DNA sequence: AGGAGGGCGAGGGCGATGCCACCTACGGCAAGCTGACCCTGAAGTTCATCTGC
């Protein structure tokens, strides 16, 4: 299949994760779990239940990269000492990629909830 | 000769066997170095080589 066609992704998906990555190991999301750089972004948010999405304008928005804070500060509350016994229910995916030479070893992937992680 | 050789019951009673404090002071528990070399890549082309012409 040489290279690329082993894994036949289109160009508008191969684009989409590719600038995916590229945003999330340049954005906030990128932390180190420990020695291994991850990215973490919320999964779809549930419908953001009504009354709450009274409040909320438009309503609610499904910003991918929102409660990441959830699961970074999950791994900071190991140094904070921080660390709260959390109730999930919102899974954050967490690809804690790292780099082999020049390929990307997924050494983490966590669709699951903080709780979970 | 035939003797009798103690019989009795006591042999502690009373309390005390410690009092007092002290059982540590001081400071140091590290210094200094290293915690790794090396490679192993994608991607592409070249280049040497092979098959077929």
């Amino acid at each position: 299949k040489e290279q690329g066609f082993a894994f036949p992704i289109g160009e508008q998906a191969m684009f989409e994760y590719t600038t995916a990555l590229n945003t999330l190991l340049a954005g906030e999301n990128r932390f180190r779990i420990g020695d291994v750089t991850t990215v973490c972004w919320g999964a779809k948010r549930t419908p953001l239940e009504e009354s709450l999405a009274s409040m909320i304008n438009g309503g609610g928005k499904d910003n991918p990269d929102a409660h990441i804070d959830a699961v970074k500060a999950l791994y900071k509350s190991l140094y904070n000492g921080q660390y709260c016994k959390p109730d999930g229910e919102d899974k954050f995916y967490l690809l804690g990629l790292s780099p082999n030479s020049a390929r990307i070893v997924v050494r983490f992937w966590h669709e699951t909830t903080v709780a979970a992680l």
